[PDB]
């Protein structure tokens, strides 16, 4: 029974996805980014330029101060607040209302951005890697606690059609909202949501690098970032795929930074030369992993252009990373993915709102068989 929590989030491109919340007694509304990268729930509270509205502790009638001071560095941002507990509840979530753990943020750097419509934080991965430590609880381990919600949530994230949407399903998964089967990778370990990636293709050919590379030093799901990150060597093979598929086409080096877009005729984006991308993760069986397939569509962001907006312009949406591959909202676009807590795994499906390419489909097929995939891992 979760028609109620479909369309729940919103956004802008490349600025987060969203949820509505809210804190305190009486209820205060407050939109909240959705992070499966992270583990600290954690609100404006206090005045910033980009902030239109923040947490009011003195209002809240069931506000509980911590005394303890908390900071949380991001890849990108950071701010440093004082926790407490209060009351939270999800308007368009399950019909509860939990104490939670909340940081109130007194300061912030490169954190909110101007303009997203959202104020705070909703770290979903697990109290391992929560700051100060891993004995602070959770958001979603304390609604699991205090409530009946079943442990597992999902997240449909669709693209365009600058506005963005899709749901967090919370408590299940809704079955109306992907086609097709539903292929689960293990979690590795509870503290990111942390997988394993077995083989990447590239239009079919395989990298043929040592799959630890993949996995180096980690490979996690992360809502809270746009792009695609890849380790050092590996983005570097992908780039150098990428650039040769399309080479019919003259691109500055600044574009493959992401540092300048690309622009084109309304309507005449060149999609056929850009490749399809295979990432395969581990299975849930024995010398078994299936892949999940990205279409340009999913790695050219579209960018809404300044000037004369009458060309498409898109910027590349695949990045270099120091610490490990993140498959972040442009991979989860297109899938319904399932956060399976209960069970440690993560599911993939083909989206109802997938990418409509002409000549070609987003897809996640299985089963594949693959030799030691345990070696893929990181140690
Ligand atoms: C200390 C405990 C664990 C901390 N976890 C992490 O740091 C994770 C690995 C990352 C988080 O999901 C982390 C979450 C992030 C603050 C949420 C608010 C800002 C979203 C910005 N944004 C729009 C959606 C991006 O696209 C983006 C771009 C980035 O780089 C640009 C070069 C980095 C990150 C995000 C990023 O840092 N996103």
């Amino acid at each position: 029974s979760f028609v109620e929590m479909v369309d729940n989030l919103r956004g802008k491109s490349g600025q987060g996805y969203y949820v509505e919340m809210t804190v305190g007694s009486p209820p205060q509304t407050l939109n909240i980014l959705v992070d499966t990268g992270s583990s600290n729930f954690a609100v404006g509270a206090a005045p910033h330029p980009f902030l239109h509205r923040y947490y009011q502790r003195q209002l809240s009638s069931t506000y509980r101060d911590l005394r303890k001071g908390v900071y949380v560095p991001y890849t990108q941002g950071k701010w440093e607040g004082e926790l407490g507990t209060d009351l939270v509840s999800i308007p368009h979530g399950p019909n509860v209302t939990v104490r939670a753990n909340i940081a109130a943020i007194t300061e912030s750097d490169k954190f909110f951005i101007n303009g997203s419509n959202w104020e705070g934080i909703l770290g979903l991965a697990y109290a391992e890697i929560a700051r100060p430590d891993d004995s602070l609880e959770p958001f979603f381990d304390s609604l699991v606690k205090q409530t009946h919600v079943p442990n597992l949530f999902s997240l449909q994230l669709c693209g365009a059609g600058a506005s963005v949407g899709g749901s967090m399903i919370i408590g299940g998964i809704d079955h109306s909202l992907y086609t097709g089967s539903l292929w689960y990778t293990p979690i590795r370990r509870e503290w990111y949501y942390e997988v394993i990636i077995v083989r990447v293709e590239i239009n079919g050919q395989d990298l043929k690098m040592d799959c630890k590379e993949y996995n180096y030093d980690k490979s996690i799901v992360d809502s809270g970032t746009t792009n695609l990150r890849l380790p050092k060597k590996v983005f570097e093979a992908a780039v150098k795929s990428i650039k040769a598929a399309s080479s019919t086409e003259k691109f500055p080096d600044g574009f493959w930074l992401g540092e300048q877009l690309v622009c084109w005729q309304a309507g005449t984006t060149p999609w056929n030369i850009f490749p399809v991308i295979s990432l395969y993760l581990m299975g849930e069986v024995t010398n078994q992993s299936f892949r999940i397939t990205i279409l340009p569509q999913q790695y050219l962001r579209p960018v809404e252009d300044v000037a004369t907006s009458q060309d498409d312009c898109y910027k590349f949406a695949i990045s270099q990373s120091s610490t490990g591959t993140v498959m972040g909202a442009v991979i989860m676009e297109g899938f319904y993915v399932v956060f399976d807590r209960a069970r440690k795994r993560i599911g993939f499906a083909v989206s109802a709102c997938h990418v409509h390419d002409e000549f070609r489909t987003a897809a996640v097929e299985g089963p594949f068989v693959t030799l030691d995939m345990e070696d893929c891992g990181y140690n």
